[PDB]
């Protein structure tokens, strides 16, 4: 990051005694045949593996390539199902995949309105708006997760459902 | 892996070297065209003569199975016997197993001990962060003796360890 990591993938759960030849026939093949690859050719360039912890991180020839690789996360390779990762240096650029809440109570207060909100994972941003004058809450805030992959669940959690006797509105803020 | 590159050679003929051994199951791989680059795959052999039994050591896992359909070739006069030994593996990494909740002050041979009460270890890795070099509170492993894995299963499954509860199971 900020641009970093942009190509690189990890694949834990490897099988056993696999060889890097062969983990990259494997992922360019179904690649291939999962109509994945955006042009003639292998999209997987290399890939390097630690044999004593058991993973790999896969190098892509393009940017959407290795995002399209990411629906392979489970595919069963010689027995084992594959945990399919972004590198950990790897982010989102900022605002991506914001949320807006509202059908808040407003007699509730930004603890208590993030505490709804961290049961599902952390936070790296969040907002509660409120009137400057007063300080008091509008009843609608804003929120982003640390993992992504939590903005879905939480959305599918919290979506049209009953808090008071509001049904409270979750989704993407763009 | 490690007995995935030997074979059993039983029904050996009296008088027999390791050396003719070798020379003579190079000469069948190279014949048969069962190699898979130049040169012998055959590295070493070992006979008991008072039983009449050898083992043979390859140079890859691919020609040590290659080798097997040579089970009944004659040497010598006499018709050889050719197995797995007996503790090959054909699913490799069946027996490694996954030990999580352990304490996260724990350094590597701390929990090596913990483990090698049940018997020696041919692998051992604890995970920990590599920025900070901090224990991540699991482990994997593997016995020498396969045969002792669920024997340490049943005697640290659900132990308590201080302040936190083990879960050793099959890593699977």
């Amino acid at each position: 990051g900020p641009l970093g990591s942009a190509r690189r993938l990890y694949v834990g759960n490897i099988p056993f005694g696999i060889t890097e030849e062969a983990m990259m026939d494997f992922f360019n093949a179904q690649m291939r045949l999962g109509g994945l690859t955006q042009a003639p050719g292998n999209p997987v360039l290399a890939v390097q593996i630690n044999q004593d912890k058991n993973f790999a991180f896969l190098e892509f020839r393009s940017v959407d390539e290795t995002t399209q690789a990411m629906a392979f996360d489970g595919i069963i390779f010689q027995g084992q199902s594959l945990k399919i990762r972004r590198p950990h240096d790897y982010q989102p650029l900022p605002g991506a995949h914001k949320l807006f809440i509202g059908g808040l109570p407003n007699y509730l207060n930004d603890d208590q309105v993030k505490e709804l909100l961290t049961s599902f994972g952390p936070l790296k941003a969040f907002n509660l708006v409120k009137d400057s004058a007063t300080g008091l809450s509008k009843g609608y805030a804003f929120c982003e997760y640390v993992d992504i992959n939590v903005t879905d669940q939480a959305i599918a959690g919290l979506n049209g459902m009953q808090l008071g006797d509001k049904k409270l509105l979750v989704q993407r803020a763009s």
